[PDB]
């Protein structure tokens, strides 16, 4: 149907049809009379996966023969979403499969909706890992993602009576056709025990053993025949475990609980033993696998052949684990082992919020990982000796920089461990990396300035344009060809079409089609009715106070109050959509969801409002939902308090897909506005500097309440029970926080936000000028490809050159 | 190589080779350079399973179109063993696969050893279910086996320091290629809750729900293109289960524990809640599936279309569950529902030992299954009213026959429930069925004599001759053709060859080859050395006092003592092999294993004994081990106290494979001796009548100790520490039991057993006459085919005719 989806040749279509029928019969044990829609999905998935096999085997054989430097990306999260369409896109099979299934009397898009998301992450950090794997494969790097195969991913969100309910994401229930179990590479992982000192060094003894069994998932590059591996570990008890009899077998569950469930905290730290076990489990298994692969090729050459990237501090135990193996098992001297470790490891930081930082109680590490605690103490002593030598007499620097935090309970600061033990430390957007050098890691930057880098985040244009928005991809390819898909900078060529009447019309038509499709998806699966001619105002991301869904709520209520005051005045119609999950133990975030639905309950049923304003909470926001809503959006809400969102990546997805952005100068928003031009961005609010000035003076919310009548009215409505008639004081916690304990200064940006929103509405009244500004955004979105990000990691951190060359088919 | 293994045509071999390579590549994601032996096994298993698919789909479609009466065999145990060779045998693919793998440079026998046993049973009862499924498929019956898919089967036995250790049988670790998950037939099962009475009947409410997910395994008939189904249920928590958050997800394990592990008791009853849950789980899920299939075709016709066979009392809850569904859900009146239930259900009893009988405490059923308890009370009331009418004034009969047992804790006698609610009750050998009518169910037989039947057990000659003993199968087929494999009575034709010199030589040669092969298996996998010219004296079966492994031990010690007394006298050399698992909580059985190994420790290292006597404990006795040892045996030990072994089936396996039997007149031994002739059997010991006479007088072990000097010496050796020098009193429990508390009268059969064993040795000195007696045993083993057994169930209980006709290929 459309060109970027590839060729549908007669031989290909015929062979796909034959192989689909073969799998239905031999694999699924069905014929056409009894086959369920799920059966059809599986037949297609097996048919497509067959095409990966040859390329997967030869890619891995190629790395064995050429022995390049290997990149190991360690993460506790890989937020992959669905795999079927992505595989078809990267193999150029989409049109062929569409034709083949059509001839079999099946709708492929219907089949695609059957696949479960692999929801093995919470939000931005997990999705970043996934975009990175795509880009590393596309850039021909010998890269492996290593993580945990959680039996349960991020919970499915249900909304009951306006409240979030959580249910188990049993994503493996029907079996996962995209994985291959690798039982021959099963490895032991040790816990507890004690340290013995012998004539020739320490020994870690009397440990409990849990087995780590790997499952491999293919990561195909974009039409280059490269297929890399994501290896995820599953926990298994040994067979003599606990070995009255019945109970011993039942207790195997205790060991296997390690890989049972993803912790659902986003930017928040809970010091639970199970989480610590998960972190060590992935690190211990991964490092053994890395060492094994390195020997099957003298640890001096280790950093020349191995790079380990730590995705936040979650896998920080790789640093003392590597030291443990090198010193205790391989018998290297300390200083050489340390040199190897530092040159091998690099660390990426993803947040500056203090409550999100991992600080593990010493008593936990003492019991669970006694040898690692000893190694950490020794690292700290040697590091602090370096600090004392560089800054003689500066005793407070010594306590600030210590890996060991003193107080009620002694804790290990894992970020300090990561900096000390890594040759490179990076933030994820220019402003974030600057904040790290100026504030939270200032002392470290002064000691070792060469370690600190920036690597601005990106997203893959395969999933986030070609896959989710084929209509846009096609009209772009019509003018500039297909090369931009793996070289996104080529989108600059579209600046030549900003006055092109045909292109303006096509861009606007593609958006309308996406909006119509999304309006249809809402009616069918949720029975909610929306005006597709309204401005689609979208804020989708995890629920957090810093992200300020509450500021958006205040704007929504402002618009409602203005309409009620002057009902017969024209306003640009809006559909305001807010979606995102709240961490199950985060009370304020759960109250915010309830507020949003409560506002919708009033606004959506007011006859005077009509079709001019609707507020919809998008339930169960996840990767597959993002693929649907993002192409449909007109306005992207990126409204975090300046200095709080390290980068953001949702922002980049909206930019690439033809939405304009309303945002603060925070995270990557700054660089997006720089690329597009400030005139083509809706910027409002305090800058980082203004926030600093306010903190020095002291933030007084009452001042804003006293000076802004429209704000006072909203607070009075919330307090009095206007939005909760049966429970008048339902939102008292929200009001109290806004008035007395607001870390994120919601009121301080209110006036500027409302005014800026008026300017958005003004521009939307002029469709032609709205679309020209859109074209200017899409055209300058190139920098935000994760291909650019990964090429920078490769050159500036890992010491490897990317390659756009094909492997033989 | 040999004829009964089928044809190896050029087209077949070529296609097998191509498909093997295809699976190695696409399914296993390997090439020949990295492939492990396990990879090769899996490639072959997938290659073979492909051949089942068409036949499986058409068999099930045939049953749908013809709508025959369906047979449902309900069992908590299916002891299947390995599936690869069995599938090849039944599809006539063995020679073709052997040739195909040979041309690929692989040894198929080596590949076969990689497969895990499906050890989903304990012993005879579980293995009977498996032979029955084979025979039902071979006889073209529309039959389904229904059970539980245990994650852990019967434990693997390790012997450490002469003691049994248990380890978890993680048989699914690498994945099971012989099953297909059927998630679309997932059904809810209810537990706990309470009963509410409304205007129109009882309602079971406030229950907890566990999901039952089915997995289907094919059961191929012998070369008739029939493939039946064994459907096994796995327990799964619903997604909102327990739905702080982390713990709720972790607690899903509680629901899923239902299908985690097989209870390892053999002929012993433990009233544990988890076991009760397993029993209801299989019954509730199975009955819903049965009803669903019946409707997709007025409950008057239910018994015309459905038969349910209860394998012991373990699935006895089918009776009140069927009533529950018919009365509470379908709204049938009681008397009609009862009529349907009785005509649908039949019950097979497998033991007379009182400690093995299921008697569930009322308080357990009250909490777990409140509605079922009420239904059971109502069944009991109506049944006892019938008894009172038939036997007026017989108040003690009333309490004897009650389903409710009075006392300390009230219990439900599940055997009484089964008799009351079944149209047919059978024992499993003629003597056993007679004992049921005369003793434990005498009252029931008097009330309803027409219900009581005999169905003597059998074994499948596919697994237990063709598969495990191809050499014997071949020399038989040379003389009489191949028809006997599905018509075992044809073996009578071999009586014509009892004086045939060529046949005598061939029978003896096949045995020698099997013995040499088994002697080689022992050296390689266990480093134990045996004389292959010795008489192979084998007792393999679960360890139990009633089976009298202890009597065998006394004989072994007798032989050792005789040798030590007259070292230079000739004796027929023996290798005495004993194997079997002990239930983990059965102390005396564990002590018996230790005794056996302790005897071996003395006998096997005595220089004076030489190669004349060896005692070996066969570790981890299971189906795949039985397939190896049984063909190698010369003497089958079947020495249970008369009246205690209901049938035995190991006995039949040895008879079919050319061993002579030493045995008591117990279980099926009686019928075996009747078929072969008493002259061709080594019968010794008390008959049932003699045991009865001894019990009336009182059994005094001391009498035997006082009158038999050889017995006194053995007891003195055991007591003094001759067999345990470092722990002199190790065996005091054994001695004390033999002297004061022996329910099974070991001493009473000692003298006769030893004398009989002397006659065995005498015959073995004359190889030609030994072999002629063997031929007379093999020739009369026909009756003991499970094809005969199943044809009798079909005609006399189920009301269906077996068919030897082929379905189209
Ligand atoms: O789908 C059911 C089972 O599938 C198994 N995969 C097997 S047998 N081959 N895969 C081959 C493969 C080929 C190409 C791919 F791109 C990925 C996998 C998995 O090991 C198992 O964990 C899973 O439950
Ligand atoms: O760099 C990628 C993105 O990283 C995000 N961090 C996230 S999701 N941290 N989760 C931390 C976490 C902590 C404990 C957990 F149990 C789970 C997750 C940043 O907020 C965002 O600005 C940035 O764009
Ligand atoms: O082997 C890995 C997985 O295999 C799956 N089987 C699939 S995909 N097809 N089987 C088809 C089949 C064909 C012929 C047979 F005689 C049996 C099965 C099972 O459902 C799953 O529980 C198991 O873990
Ligand atoms: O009919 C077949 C065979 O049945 C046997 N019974 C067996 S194995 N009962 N197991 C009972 C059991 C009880 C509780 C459990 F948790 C497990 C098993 C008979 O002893 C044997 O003489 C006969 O040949």
């Amino acid at each position: 149907q459309i060109s970027v989806r590839g060729l549908a040749g007669v031989e290909n279509v015929t062979e796909l049809k034959k192989n689909f029928n073969r799998h239905l019969h031999f694999t699924l044990v069905k014929d056409r009379n009894v086959a369920t829609p799920r059966d059809y999905y599986f037949a297609l998935a097996h048919t497509v996966r067959d095409h990966l096999v040859g390329r997967w085997i030869r890619t891995q054989q190629h790395y064995y023969e050429k022995d390049p430097k290997r990149i190991y990306y360690l993460s506790l999260e890989f937020y992959m979403g669905r795999t079927l369409q992505n595989t078809m896109v990267n193999l150029a099979l989409e049109n062929a499969c569409d034709e083949a299934t059509y001839q079999l009397g099946l709708d492929m898009e219907e089949l695609e909706e059957i696949e479960e998301d692999a929801g093995l992450g919470n939000g931005g950090l997990g999705r970043l890992a996934a975009c990175f794997l795509d880009s590393m494969a596309t850039l021909g790097l010998a890269a492996y993602g290593y993580g945990i195969r959680y039996e349960f991913g991020i919970f499915n969100q249900k909304i009951c009576g306006g409240w979030q309910m959580e249910e188990a994401d049993d994503w493996l229930r029907y079996g996962n056709p995209w994985e291959k179990a690798r039982p021959e590479f099963t490895l032991p992982v040790h816990f507890y025990g004690r340290v013995e000192h012998t004539s020739q060094g320490a020994k870690w003894v009397d440990t409990q053993v849990v087995l780590a069994m790997p499952y491999d998932t293919p990561v195909p590059g974009y039409r280059n025949n490269v297929v890399n591996t994501m290896r995820l570990w599953s926990a298994k008890a040994p067979n003599d475990f606990n070995l009255g009899y019945i109970q011993a077998v039942l207790d195997r569950n205790l060991a296997e609980n390690i890989s049972r469930v993803l912790y659902p905290n986003d930017n928040f730290f809970e010091g639970k033993e199970l989480r610590l076990k998960q972190e060590y489990f992935v690190v211990a298994a991964t490092l053994q696998d890395i060492i094994r692969r390195f020997k099957s090729s003298n640890f001096d050459a280790f950093p020349d052949k191995v790079a380990i990237q730590l995705n936040d501090t979650h896998p920080s135990l790789a640093i003392p684990e590597l030291m443990r193996v090198l010193v205790d098992l391989e018998r290297l001297d300390w200083d050489k082992a340390w040199e190897v470790t530092v040159k091998t490891c690099a660390y990426t930081n993803h947040t500056v919020l203090p409550e999100a930082l991992e600080r593990w109680p010493v008593h936990l590490l003492e019991t669970l990982l006694p040898r690692h605690l000893q190694i950490i103490y020794e690292i700290n002593q040697r590091f602090l000796n370096r600090v004392a030598a560089a800054f003689p007499g500066d005793v407070d620097r010594l306590r600030r920089m210590s890996l060991v935090e003193e107080g009620a309970v002694k804790r290990i600061n894992m970020a300090h461990l990561c900096i000390a033990g890594s040759h490179a430390v990076n933030g994820v957007a220019r402003i974030h990396s600057e904040i790290l050098k100026k504030t939270i890691f200032k002392d470290f930057y002064e000691l070792e300035p060469h370690k600190f880098q920036n690597k601005t985040n990106g997203i893959t244009p395969r999933r986030w344009l070609v896959l989710c928005n084929p209509g846009l991809a096609e009209i772009i390819a019509e003018r500039i060809g297909e090369e931009y898909i793996s070289d996104l900078d080529q989108l600059r060529k579209l600046l030549s079409y900003v006055d092109d009447e045909a292109f303006i019309r096509d861009v606007a038509k593609v958006k309308q089609e996406n909006k119509l499709k999304f309006a249809a998806y809402l009616e069918r699966e949720y029975k909610v009715h929306i005006n597709p001619n309204s401005l689609f105002d979208v804020q989708v991301k995890r629920i957090h106070e810093y992200k300020r869904q509450l500021l958006n709520c205040l704007h929504v209520i402002t618009l409602y109050n203005r309409i009620k005051k002057e009902p017969n005045k024209f306003v640009v119609p809006r559909t305001v959509m807010i979606g995102g999950k709240a961490a199950p133990g985060y009370h304020m975030a759960k109250m915010i969801i309830k507020l949003i639905t409560a506002i919708g309950d009033v606004v959506n049923h007011d006859p005077v409002v009509g079709d001019r304003l609707r507020v919809i909470f998008l339930e169960n926001y996840r990767v597959s939902l993002a693929e649907k809503v993002i192409p449909a959006a007109d306005l992207s809400e990126q409204i975090s308090t300046a200095g709080t969102e390290a980068s953001g990546t949702g922002n980049m997805k909206f930019m690439l897909n033809g939405a304009l952005t309303i945002g603060t100068m925070d995270g990557a928003n700054v660089e997006m506005a720089e690329e597009a031009g400030e005139e083509n961005f809706f910027i409002f609010g305090m800058r980082v500097e203004d926030v600093d000035r306010l903190d020095q003076r002291g933030y007084n919310a009452q001042e804003y309440y006293d000076r802004i009548p429209e704000l006072r009215q909203i607070i009075e409505q919330l307090s009095s029970g206007f939005f909760s008639p049966k429970q008048p004081d339902l939102f008292k916690d929200i009001v109290n926080m806004l008035m007395h304990h607001d870390r994120f200064k919601v009121f301080a940006d209110y006036e500027e936000y409302v005014k800026c929103q008026e300017r958005v509405s003004a521009l939307y009244k002029n469709p032609r000028e709205w679309t020209r500004m859109v074209i200017r955004n899409i055209a300058t979105s190139g920098k935000f490809s994760s291909d650019r990000t990964i090429a920078q990691y490769a050159r500036e951190i890992w010491g490897v050159e990317p390659s756009r060359q094909r492997l033989p088919a």
